[PDB]
């Protein structure tokens, strides 16, 4: 009925790093007020606040998507660069706030550099050029005597950033995106942008905007297969219901399953090995404005944990995903001018993060399932998903072979469940279970009770053969030395 | 490494019987020579070559596809109807002969009825028109006073045929076909053949054509996709390296999920649920004329028997499939003039459709696995395929429940396979397991050696754990209780 | 058209009916003669051609020789019936109707 059977020596595949990826748009409070806040006794000397660098770096952010998102689609780089003092104030559209520019590409690669996250970079195909991104990567990249690799030196910085990932537009599909393009014109641009800068740097890995409309894919696939290294794709899910917020872990993967065989019907993206980036998912349902401070519960905590045990076990097909976002906006932390509150989201990579293997091992699920159709969304739009899990697991070891990490997510909304789990070849010992729990499925971290939901850790132990007690709507990771 | 679990108890799914369907083209010997032959001493009255109607009614058809193929984007079935020698000569485009029409729709429904199969009817867009379409159908299913009704049984059938199945078009996509189309063309005409059939008979299911072409499968689904009851896909493949032939059923599990995903990504078809019809499969590599007398060995046989098993396995996605063709075209079948071969590929039916259950329970396969690299088909296209099991297994329920079939391929062409098999709650029992194999990988049937890959079976008995030896190169049905 | 014991039974796809064609051209043309009315003859555009509409106009208009004008006269018309208005098409633009444009 229930029962996970893991095997240590049996390694199905690597697990991609950056299935943990972030992302900060200068949207609401994520970049001011969020990440970075001049004068403030909670910020260091560089304007970071300090409180937010101590939970970012919790969780290893293995690369940082910036600065958009819909704000890029309007962004000119130079407005960022130089001397703050002097950087002009800017009308955002994305998001209708006057941008100061004070946080540009230098604090963000600083930012990155302190978290110790690659820089994953979006170029504005709206109102940008090909000639202001190539800038944009010869200022980041470039080693020679060219102007803008010049300035960088200028500005205080002899050392190139080797920004690896560049984003090549962000949701140029959507009437709402500054510029829009048609399904041909965006195609042609992706291939046309991706082309001349791989000629400036040929290392760069370049992300194509992806959607749900399959003749998109297709045609930037078709056109732009031969350049791009990923197609992204962008996930929002839930409603207030409990089952259809944390069923849309299985609409994802359905998802995810359709931009893979769509990469594998054209012939240059499947031989050039095109993968998917998710690189912005999220819960977002409730608020509907320009600050987005969706307060995420444990329900939406759940979705999440459930979404990084299916990165871990389909990143060969996702190497790349990005939260969307890290502060404030969409926010996994969320900041005020005296402190900040760890959501429940959060606890979710604090959880993963920390507990996970770098392969992943083969591990045998059995779970009753369930159907459900619901609402999804902002707009509550309708979805179904056939035979969800109520139990999911994945396991992973370290790259050494020293530890065995079991994530299990426990999706029954009322009941414990007693699962049986084989580890074949595990002698008798002690292991330490993590656990991602809260008192019912609404629970929330607030200012006065930061720890409502929070990560305990137990001892146990296993053997061969072993039972522990999975709390409803819960994720755990059973730690194990071998 | 090796391993099989089943329990009986827990049914996974139904089993569409149509997974088992066949497909006759006016193509070379397939009709003329072939299930037809006026003046043979070894056809009935009626032509139907006897030989032939009794090793076709061993394999319990379900469905049988006609015309065609090629021939039918040219093909005008009023030409093939009424008294015979009033019928004209009509030159075949698609394969270059002269077409007597004396096999018609009256006598292949009555082939249909003999065999006991359902008629599957492909219309011509190549030349013909929505008028010409809606005649054909209202001539086999018009049970009213209107004139093609009335010609059914003037010609000596007053019941309707009640035809359920209708191929809107055949591979409209390629160069080849007469009156070939642009996937816009093609996806317009599509929903206004099929809406206006189903004005006339909404009872029918109408297979609209697919391809390789991500965008002709979505131009098809998107325009009608609220009409249509399929979409269909044709897969040959083969070449002379056994497991770049066998590897390929695995290739074809691909292709089917991505149409899939296909139709999942447009609404109306995802929400009307709108299958695929794998209406043409086969091996084809080795010859390219007007005939195709493809001369299938074991390594073939053993092909069509992991297609059988996965579509028993994904029958839920892929509820029709025809295999390309019946008789000497691409033949299960080959006949000469005094007599058949029954070569390996009809082998495959002849094990997997008569031990099989309707219902598919649940199967567990521990298998290990190889990557390959290929050629496949007449042009030798390059594929590969990755993690293919060296060991595959469907077990199926009769549909009272007092039959458990274990299909099994053995793949491994080296070595035969001792594979441990669990039953859940499975008393001690005596059970026959039908065997399908050869000499060798290359081994093939003929008129004076017709039974050198065969189907022979052993009693072994058997428990709720047992082991059992599976050769390589081969296909069982452990059949118990 | 013609004697009507030999006119053809139709399924008319439009209202799902069996037509059995005992009122056509010539009824018509007999009908409108009778209340004073002009002919205001719709042409198929869907399942027709332009052949048929040719054809058609031929048999009600054709002063000639021509083999419509001579099937007017041998069904019992000698005159022409001069139908003044053609209806170029119905509803083309619907996709409800047979042969949408
Ligand atoms: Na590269």
């Amino acid at each position: 009925s229930y029962g996970i059977v893991v095997d240590p020596k049996e390694v199905v595949k690597p697990i991609s790093r950056h299935i943990y990826g972030h992302f900060t748009e200068h949207l609401g409070r994520c970049i001011y007020g969020g990440i970075y806040e001049e004068g403030s006794p909670l910020s260091d000397e560089r304007g970071f606040r300090k409180d937010v660098l101590e939970a970012v770096k919790r969780i290893k952010v293995p690369n940082l998507r910036w600065p958009g998102g819909n704000f890029v689609s309007n962004y000119h780089w130079e407005d960022g660069i130089g001397p703050k003092d002097q950087r002009p104030v800017r009308f955002d559209l994305a998001w209708q706030q006057e941008e100061t520019n004070r946080f540009g590409t230098d604090e963000f690669i600083e930012y990155c550099r302190e978290i110790g996250a690659e820089p994953y970079i979006s170029i504005n195909m709206g109102t940008g050029t090909l000639d202001e991104a190539l800038h944009w990567l010869e200022y980041c990249n470039g080693k020679g005597n060219t102007y803008y690799a010049q300035l960088r030196r200028k500005y205080g910085h002899p050392e190139p950033y080797n920004v690896k990932f560049w984003g090549i537009g962000n949701e140029m599909y959507g009437e709402w995106q500054v510029g829009h393009m048609t399904a041909d014109e965006y195609a042609r641009a992706a291939k046309e942008y991706t082309k001349w800068m791989k000629v400036f740097d040929p290392t760069i890995k370049a992300i194509a905007v992806g959607c749900d409309d399959p003749i998109w894919n297709l045609r930037v696939l078709q056109e732009a297969g031969d350049v791009i290294d990923f197609i992204s794709y962008h996930f929002y899910t839930g409603s207030d219901d409990y089952y259809e917020t944390v069923s849309t872990v299985y609409l994802l993967k359905e998802r995810l399953i359709g931009v893979k065989k769509l990469i594998d019907m054209v012939d240059t993206a499947r031989k050039r090995g095109v993968k998917i980036a998710l690189d912005e998912w999220n819960v977002w349902y409730r608020v509907s404005d320009n600050k987005l401070e969706e307060p995420y519960d444990l329900k939406d905590g759940i979705f999440a944990c459930g979404v990084l045990v299916l990165l871990q076990k389909m990143s060969d097909i996702v190497p790349l995903a990005n939260l969307a976002q890290l502060v404030n906006a969409l926010g996994a932390i969320h900041t005020e001018k005296d402190g900040l509150i760890l959501t429940p989201v959060y606890k979710a990579f604090e959880l993963i993060v920390n507990h996970s293997g770098e392969k992943l091992v083969k591990t045998h699920v059995e779970s009753e399932t369930y159907n459900i159709e619901g609402v999804m969304f902002i707009n509550k739009m309708p979805f179904s998903v056939e035979n969800a899990p109520f139990l999911d697991a994945a396991a992973s070891i370290s790259e050494d072979g020293k530890k065995l990490f079991i994530a299990v997510v426990n999706y029954r909304k009322e009941d414990a469940l007693k699962v049986p789990i084989r580890v074949e070849g595990l002698g008798q010992k002690k292991a330490t279970v993590y656990t991602l729990t809260g008192p019912d499925v609404n629970a929330r971290n607030t200012m006065e009770n930061p720890n409502v939901v929070d990560i305990t850790s137990e001892t146990i132990t296993v053997d061969t053969e072993f039972e522990h007690t999975f709390k409803p709507f819960s994720c755990s990771v059973i730690e194990v030395e071998l």
